[PDB]
Formats: C-alpha cells, sequence, structure tokens
C-alpha cells in the first residue's frame, strides 16, 4: 500500500533537453523551448510530482500530475500513457497501481532519472519519436538506453 508524503513542482525534460508538455489533445509530449518559452508556457510545462511512501520499498513512489489542471494524473495502464481525469490519491491500498512509477537516479550518469512502471515491471517512461512528434510513451527496457532518461528540475 501507498500513502502521499509530499509534492514538488517540476519541470521534466528529455537527454535532449526538450520539455515535457501537454497539449491541447491532453496528450504528452516533448519539444525545444528557452527558459523564456518554458516560463511562458508553464501551464503546460509544470508538473507536480508526489512521492509516496511504499508498504514495500522497491525505488522512489511517484505519481506525476498537471500543475494547471483540475484533475489530470499521468498513467500507464494497459501499456499506454495517458492522462486520467482523477487527483493524486491519499492512499493506494494495492502494491502496484498504473498511476504509480519508481523514480530512481541512474547510476554513472550525472543527474538522470528513469521512471519505472510500479504495474508493469521492467517497463519505463521513454520519449519516442514518431513522425516529426517526440512523444511520452512506456516502453521495455539494451543497457545505458538513453531514450528512457530524464532530468527533473525542480
Amino acid at each position: 500500500y501507498f500513502g502521499k508524503l509530499e509534492s514538488k513542482l517540476s519541470v521534466i525534460r528529455n537527454l535532449n533537453d526538450q520539455v515535457l508538455f501537454i497539449d491541447q489533445g491532453n496528450r504528452p509530449l516533448f519539444e525545444d523551448m528557452t527558459d523564456s518559452d518554458c516560463r511562458d508556457n508553464a501551464p503546460r510545462t509544470i508538473f507536480i510530482i508526489s512521492m509516496y511512501k511504499d508498504s514495500q520499498p522497491r525505488g522512489m513512489a511517484v505519481t506525476i500530475s498537471v500543475a494547471c489542471a483540475a484533475a489530470s494524473t499521468l498513467s500507464c495502464e494497459n501499456k499506454i500513457i495517458s492522462f486520467k481525469e482523477m487527483n493524486p490519491p491519499d492512499n493506494i491500498k494495492d502494491t502496484k497501481s498504473d498511476i504509480i512509477f519508481f523514480q530512481r537516479s541512474v547510476p554513472g550518469h550525472d543527474n538522470k532519472m528513469q521512471f519505472e512502471s510500479s504495474s508493469y515491471e521492467g517497463y519505463f517512461l521513454a520519449c519516442e519519436k514518431e513522425r516529426d512528434l517526440f512523444k511520452l510513451i512506456l516502453k521495455k527496457e539494451e543497457l545505458g538506453d538513453r531514450s528512457i532518461m530524464f532530468t527533473v528540475q525542480n
């Protein structure tokens, strides 16, 4: 079971420094932005990372939600990334949840983080180019895959 402990405003970047944002259609995407542009787009770029205590410690347990949104919490249900219409809950009774990820520092890589699904072991949040877009996906982990590494500014 998980219990919510604390929350921090966060900006998330992939390894090419593209900023995670939520677009008009509620999709999580990455794009290039100058800090001035990131500030100007604060409502679409500011996330809340909420840390939870876990009765079965396996890594820093977090939800990721949109700050300037009524209720948009990141989910990997069915191995598909979406925002569900809910807030980070105070308690979660199960040992796995489609909205809980384990945030882990990457050994040997300065300040980088990975986010592993609590529901689907060995699956991580990743940035994947599709057509001309860079999208947030869930994918299975080759060692040192840079597409599953992020910087978190808080």
